[PDB]
């Protein structure tokens, strides 16, 4: 056997440390400037967290340890089927910094076959939701419930040293990983709570693969959307650290709560119609256009819609980001996974948010608003989906979910690794910054 | 008939809003240093957030609206019995920047009595937690599973202008308020859920009264601790935005999560150790040393309990403080809650609590570590809780979390109300840090 994940961090932790002591002498280094639009603007623009394993460049897009999103494609370990790169060794590159083998891959990825039960009292919780509770409301509360299996909890009320806060906190990292995707397929057939809740995954297989498959789209004739989602779930694992929802996970963490209790408070963030609910506005958005405009439409059909939008005081969905100032790459990467497949090119829904990406960011300019015009990768995920049988908008947000754990969780066990304290910002009111 | 809470705060938008677009003029204006620290520190010292209701002065302590403690102990209006300030009263405060009369007050306190009812699914959901479940794990979750009562995010879904935020998440926030107590006792009373989460409110009675009844502490047999709870609940509505609950609160706020969704992430942040859970901390911590020292003690056998405690490589719970320099005002008020009444001054464990903070910050400043040898509030808030009654230190953190919905949901309506934005800073790793 090669070194398994565990392993492998623990050979990376003592350089980390030692930059860690090394960035701490030059503590007193002015980086920047705190201006007014910073305090009053949501701290746009603020250098002002620590995040290790992605940095977002605004011109450029993401980069995962200096690597970009094609770098990635090329090098990170496939799966035994396919032609994607999985999460599960994003996940690996993103804790080590190192890109992991295919056998390394496979270990872990049977690791999170094995981890993936949970307890009957989920299970039961997950039974209580009433039908008409939003998915991204179940997702997050099923999530923080599985608090009751954290070892980081357990560990530290019996009193624990503080260098080792992160074996606790990556064992349940491990732990929310391999369970996430059937909490979520939970939320996704809350009828067949029972059999989903309980149904043995197939242990040779990728976290992708088996979250499809408690999904009901495991087998042969559903390979395509396994690597669709293996693309989707390694593109959304991590956004750097300013994203509300990696943000508060960090935060939520920043206080020594468990990566249950922090993560879901993650998701309450992603759950946020500005953060990763936009996935699921989007494409609510665009099929109410397609409902407005039809069948057979004209630019200006979609240029009136999204104007119309605009004037009725709400935001496009999927255009804008915070960082961002060019299309995502992101994006372009989902919408160059639509460009090898004509079925999904000759899907109307589909054509319809090409359309809308040529056309929503003239009106966003003329608008004004907004510091970026162009599409995120919100724009384009939901209708992927769509194409593949999942027609119900509402559950868009919980697959990005289950993505959205990996990043944070990686930053949560080096949070406690390097030590990091509470995080503790200064809050000033209007009359104080005025005097 | 008075103005109601709604028309209160509808009176001071618009001036709050002029001020706001004076502000923005002078966004360019630079007012601090980002430096390394604030980076690897949790951004302490980073004036980076807008909190409005609430500011801390190094000399006074917290002040709302610009006073004190003290000030609102006088001003704000009491209940139909009892000395001690209402919480509701705090809350219009905060919300409104103006004291309530009495009536208005009543007028509040009834219409949060009857909104205090919760839908049957929120109960079912309760009782499927198991008896192990954390109880701040439990309060989290079912104020997060309150979303499907949220008008916000249904108008939101529905569609809704920008400029009509604050309406429904103030809506939502009195929902919240109103029912969170009843939730909080649930929580408390596992075994009473049906008759707690169904029993009719007085609507004649303040808040912290119904808390009480619902606790199982009503009448007139009870009515000192109904004081205690009053001014518990006042004192930890608010303490500026960058204590982890507020800021996780307005962080998730920032995406359009609504109240309920948002403050259950206030609450997961609430649950961290070195948060939420330091009143439990400190009576357990007085327990030991009770159970060591005995009921008659010498200064010296206090004096050794701590050195021994700090010699371990511990803290000594409720000293210290991440911003202030001086004894917590709210500190003080407890203590003084205590001095009108004989039978808590003659309680061993209370006066070991008063001997302890005549001995700590001496220790402390011996000791040399702590930048701030002071008494917190929760130094004095768990031993006050037991002495009524309340001798489970597990549960200590809930009322916590009730207090804590007061200040955040006051930030939010406000965060609406301005149009602030989502909260996005840029983060940066090591290696750029480094460079
Ligand atoms: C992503 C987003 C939240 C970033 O917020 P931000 O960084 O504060 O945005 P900006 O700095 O560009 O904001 C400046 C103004 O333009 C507006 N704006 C920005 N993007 C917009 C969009 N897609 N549609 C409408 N208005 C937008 C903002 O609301 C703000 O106006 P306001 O003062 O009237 O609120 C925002 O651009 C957006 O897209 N909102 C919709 C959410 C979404 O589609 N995707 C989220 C996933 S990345
Ligand atoms: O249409 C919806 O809103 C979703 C729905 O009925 C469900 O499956 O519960
Ligand atoms: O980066 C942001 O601000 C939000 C986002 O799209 C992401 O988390 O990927
Ligand atoms: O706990 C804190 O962050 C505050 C403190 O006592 C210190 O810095 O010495």
């Amino acid at each position: 056997a090669e070194p398994d994940l565990k392993t492998a961090l623990k050979a990376v932790i003592p350089a980390k440390r030692e930059l860690f002591k090394q960035v701490k002498e030059r503590s007193d280094e002015v980086i920047g400037e705190v201006k007014v639009a910073n305090v009053i603007g949501g701290m746009r623009g603020l250098k002002s967290m620590l995040w290790e394993g992605s940095v977002l460049d605004p011109e450029e897009g993401i980069r995962f340890h200096g690597k970009t999103i094609k770098d990635c494609q090329k090098e990170l370990p496939k799966g035994t089927s396919g032609t994607e790169m999985l999460p599960e060794a994003m996940f690996w590159l993103l804790l080590t910094g190192q890109v992991p083998s295919t056998n390394q891959v496979r270990a872990f990825s049977r690791e999170l076959a094995e981890q993936s039960h949970l307890p009957q009292h989920i299970l039961d919780l997950i039974k209580s939701f009433p039908r008409s509770m939003h998915p991204m409301t179940q997702l997050s509360i099923a999530v923080a419930a599985l608090n009751t299996e954290s070892k980081f909890a357990k560990a530290y009320e019996k009193g624990l040293s503080k260098a080792d806060y992160w074996e606790p906190t990556f064992d349940d990292s491990i732990s929310l990983l391999a369970k996430i995707p059937r909490v979520a397929a939970l939320v996704f057939r809350p009828d067949e709570v029972d059999q989903v809740g309980t149904q043995a995954l197939d242990a040779s297989q990728d976290w992708s693969y088996n979250f499809a498959e408690l999904l009901g789209k495991g087998g042969k004739e559903n390979q395509d959307f396994h690597d669709l989602l293996r693309l989707y779930l390694a593109l959304h694992g991590d956004h750097e650290g300013g994203n509300v929802s990696a943000h508060a996970t960090h935060l939520v963490g920043s206080a020594l709560s468990d990566p249950f209790l922090s993560y879901s408070a993650g998701l309450l963030g992603l759950a946020g119609p500005l953060h990763g609910l936009a996935a699921q506005e989007v494409l609510r958005w665009i099929l109410a256009m397609q409902d407005k405009i039809g069948t057979k439409f004209t630019d200006d059909d979609v240029r009136n819609y999204l104007w119309d939008t605009l004037k009725s005081g709400r935001v496009v969905p999927g255009y804008g980001h915070g960082v961002l100032r060019k299309p995502d790459p992101r994006f372009q990467a989902l919408m160059d996974f639509a460009a090898t497949r004509p079925d999904v090119l000759a899907n109307p829904v589909f054509q319809l948010v090409k359309k809308n990406s040529e056309i929503a960011p003239a009106v966003l300019t003329e608008h004004g608003k907004t510091k970026n015009p162009h599409p995120n990768v919100d724009a384009a995920s939901g209708v992927l989906f769509y194409h593949y049988g999942f027609q119900q908008p509402l559950y868009y947000t919980v697959t990005f979910g289950v993505s959205r754990a990996l990043g944070p969780l990686v930053q949560l066990i080096w949070d406690r690794a390097l030590g990091l304290p509470i995080e503790r910002p200064k809050s000033i009111n209007l009359l104080g910054l005025k005097k």
